[PDB]
């Protein structure tokens, strides 16, 4: 078959002899279109014109599948297919006939009928390159004349951009060509895509793939992607799949790589005989000693456990010879019995008593491990979602992986770090458990907000322990700062400039930077000031997923936690100053507080645009704080100053008299006690931070603060 | 066996089409520069007797950190060979 070739690019037909190509899924009106398109009496080039993600250039060998196997008309049946530019984008570099030996040995070879050669191109805009030379046209406007005949066959596939920008620009050359639009195929025909290829991948990788995993493999990738069109996205994760199990499964897991250098480099070489003196900062070491022991914790109980999983493994071996092989062997053509109260309906029993509680073992494993599940054989949902979670800006572990636990103690952590106002919390960690689960909403953003409340509480705080808590990094957190975007022209800076004007290389501010962590909340600072014309821009942010850039790209809004603090704390209703700083009483604070409450939304008709009301998903007004709750409060921010300031060895103590030292002193009811984070940094801080001797500078801070109640500061050092 | 370099081949040899699929290939590693320090101590046996001058062992071996780092081009057993030099 060289003769036809003469050596450069490559016959199709042999590679399907081999065994190199097997049977495409079907695209059956696309490929019939492109026979239709075939045969004609003139112009004789059907091109497969659209989507990078398309997989148009494997339809074509879809049809030359079905030119072998004789599913075609018989018109079009013994013809040779031939791809063009395999060697290089100039389909010989020539040095001896520059002209004479590349494009005359080919137009001749389409002669007389026992020449049965078919052309293919894999991208035809390159050859509007081709033969570009100062001295010699294109190679393309040659073979522009040539297509007025019927001995010529080309079929070509691009990119719709690049159909534009090099194909409709000639407008003689764009002639020709017909199109023929090939449409990304639907979410369920991707699925019946990939049930095609388990046949692939479980005998020429071996690894089995659970249905669970193929569902999840398409309807993920869909949603949550608006590039990289729709086929390739369901195929290239799975493919990450083939991968993923191989590299682990057959040999040492990645759990066991982590867990053993953690013991030995830095928790052993510092805790030796070289200081045994315990005079130079002598509440450091005693420290450093006790860290050794927790971490013989980790090496081994994964070891066993590794067993554990090892013993469902050799469970394993025993399904074969009797799950497997018994349905394989009797149940046959001849009389189909074989006498079925014997060894086939205790087999059946077998199947529930042996295999479905392997069955459900190995998926309890699944919401154990979440990801990297040890000796775990079948692909899993929730490692589908791992290899997404990789793609996309997640840390390897923040609070969506560790699914069931880690969700429900969310509402146990955010309880820690911030106090007051739970049934906001609740509204707020629920809407994590959606996303967590199944029950997500595609449409509208997860866990819209308003944060309405007096000045001085917690509001904007949220937004960060949300960052370090669900995304493990203040990069997740995104603020706006509004006071930036008060202005009626200012709205533009969201959304980038429009094209034609200055800038528009920028897709924005706000619009870009989603783009590339597209789970991560998103803070809106304080709505109370900007222009309502920025308030229209943020109607379809709140509602849909369907932001369109500058250049008309979506951006996903799906997982993002959208926080709007906004105070109005000022004007009226928890402006009103609790008048009974009680803790919380029911009949009368309870009913008070929703009278304000709903003036608060109905005061938000009056400047919001109700439109946007309709798009919050929960509006919560914050409970101002008092002596009872500001009590509560301080404690953990030294506890705050625990976690920092040690390691440089700072440990303080609260007292009773402690706390009612700064209540009394720094509430104010106008600033709502936010000087209680300036109480702290103006005066017990220069008593820190000093040069010598009025701190205790690197050995030991185990102080027990208190004082006589003298209205003066007397810092006592027991530490 | 014959023997070709790695950037060439891709554009003459492979022109052929059927003669790529019976040139198979044998990949030549990269050194690993701390095993091609035992080929410096043997090949001094005629450099010491050529140039009539003793070289040390410990300053061979430094001599391939210095290509290692310093140098990073002409594919390193080639200079470890002419730094002696
Ligand atoms: N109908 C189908 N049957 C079998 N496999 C398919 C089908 N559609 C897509 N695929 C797979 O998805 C991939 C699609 O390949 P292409 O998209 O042609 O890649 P390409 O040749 O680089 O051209 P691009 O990427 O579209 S610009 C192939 O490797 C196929 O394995
Ligand atoms: N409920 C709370 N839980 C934890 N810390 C709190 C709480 N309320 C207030 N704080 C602390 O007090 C300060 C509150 O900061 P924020 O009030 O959120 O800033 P802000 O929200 O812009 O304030 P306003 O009300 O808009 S002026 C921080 O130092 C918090 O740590």
């Amino acid at each position: 078959g060289t003769l036809y070739i003469e050596q450069f690019g490559s016959n199709m037909n042999e590679k399907v002899r081999n065994g190199k190509l097997q049977g495409i899924y079907g695209r059956d009106e696309e490929i019939r279109a492109i026979i239709e398109s075939l045969l004609r009496y003139n112009k004789n080039s059907p091109v497969l014109v659209g989507n990078p993600g398309t997989g148009k250039t494997t339809i074509v060998e879809g049809l030359v599948y079905r030119i072998e196997k004789g599913d075609v008309p018989k018109e079009l049946q013994g013809y040779t297919v031939i791809s063009l530019n395999f060697r290089k984008f100039t389909s010989g570099t020539s040095y001896r006939g520059e002209f004479e030996t590349r494009m005359k040995n080919i137009i001749k070879e389409l002669k007389n009928k026992k020449n049965k050669i078919i052309l293919f191109v894999d991208e035809i805009h390159l050859l509007l390159g081709a033969g570009k030379a100062e001295g010699g046209t294109d190679a393309a406007n040659l073979l522009k004349p040539v297509l007025s005949k019927g001995e010529i066959k080309l079929i070509g596939a691009t990119t719709i951009a690049e159909y534009r920008k090099f194909i409709e620009s000639c407008s003689a050359f764009e002639r020709r060509f017909e199109k023929i639009l090939v449409e990304p195929p639907s979410v369920d025909m991707t699925v019946k895509i990939l049930r095609s290829l388990k046949s692939k991948y479980e005998n020429f990788y071996g690894i089995n793939i659970t249905d669970k995993a193929l569902v999840a493999a398409a309807k993920i990738s869909d949603r949550f992607i608006k590039d990289r069109y729709l086929p390739d996205k369901a195929i290239d994760l799975l493919n990450k799949a083939c991968s993923f199990l191989q590299v682990q499964l057959s040999g040492k897991p990645r759990i066991i790589d982590v867990t053993e250098r953690d013991i030995e480099r830095l928790s052993y070489e510092i805790s030796t005989l070289e200081k045994d003196v315990d005079k130079v900062s002598k509440k450091k070491y005693n420290k450093l000693i006790k860290e050794f022991e927790e971490k013989k914790e980790q090496l081994k109980k994964y070891y066993e456990e590794y067993v554990i999983t090892g013993e469902r493994l050799k469970r394993k071996k025993e399904i074969e010879k009797k799950l497997n092989d018994l349905k394989e062997l009797t149940q046959n053509y001849v009389y189909s019995n074989k006498e079925p109260p014997i060894e086939l309906q205790n087999s059946l029993k077998e199947a529930q008593q042996k295999y479905l509680e392997l069955y459900k073992e190995t998926v309890a494993y699944v919401e154990a491990k979440t990801h990297n599940a040890m000796n775990v054989d079948a692909v899993y949902q929730e490692h589908v979602s791992y290899i997404y979670l990789r793609d996309s800006g997640m840390p390897l572990g923040s609070l969506s992986f560790e699914s069931s636990k880690g969700a429900l103690k969310l509402y146990n952590s955010l309880s820690k770090s911030i106090i007051g106002n739970e049934d906001i919390i609740k509204s707020l960690s629920d809407a994590v458990v959606k996303a967590a689960t199944g029950m997500k909403d595609p449409e509208k953003p997860i866990g819209t907000f308003l944060f309405l409340g007096p000045t001085g509480v917690g509001k904007t705080e949220l937004a960060k322990t949300l960052a370090i808590e669900l995304f493990n990094s203040k990069d997740n957190l995104i603020r706006v700062n509004m006071s930036e975007f008060t202005e009626a022209h200012s709205v533009s800076k969201i959304t980038g400039s429009p094209p034609g004007y200055v800038g528009f290389s920028d897709s924005g501010q706000l619009t870009e930077a989603v783009r590339e962590k597209p789970h991560s909340v998103v803070l809106f600072d304080e709505l109370e000031k900007a222009h309502a014309d920025v308030f229209k821009v943020l109607l379809q942010i709140l509602g849909d997923g369907y932001i369109n850039d500058n250049h008309r790209r979506n951006i996903d809004f799906s997982n993002t936690i959208i926080i709007m603090t906004s105070n109005l704390g000022a004007e009226l209703f928890k402006k009103k100053l609790f008048f009974d700083a009680d803790n919380s009483g029911t009949p009368e604070y309870k009913r008070v507080m929703e009278d304000v409450r709903l003036s608060l939304i109905k005061k938000c008709k009056k400047v919001f645009k109700p439109e946007f009301v309709n798009r919050i998903d929960k509006i919560g007004v914050f409970e101002p704080l008092n002596k009872k709750n500001l009590h509560k409060i301080v404690a953990l921010r030294f506890k705050k100053l625990e976690k920092r300031l040690e390691e440089k060895n700072i440990q303080v103590s609260v007292s009773e008299k402690a706390i009612d030292y700064i209540i009394d002193q720094s509430y104010d009811p106008e600033l709502g006690a936010r000087p209680t984070l300036i109480f702290i940094e103006s005066v017990i801080m220069t008593k820190f931070a000093i040069m010598y001797l009025k701190k205790e500078l690197v050995d030991d801070m185990d102080v027990f603060v208190d004082y006589n109640s003298k209205a003066k500061n007397l810092v006592i050092n027991l530490s």
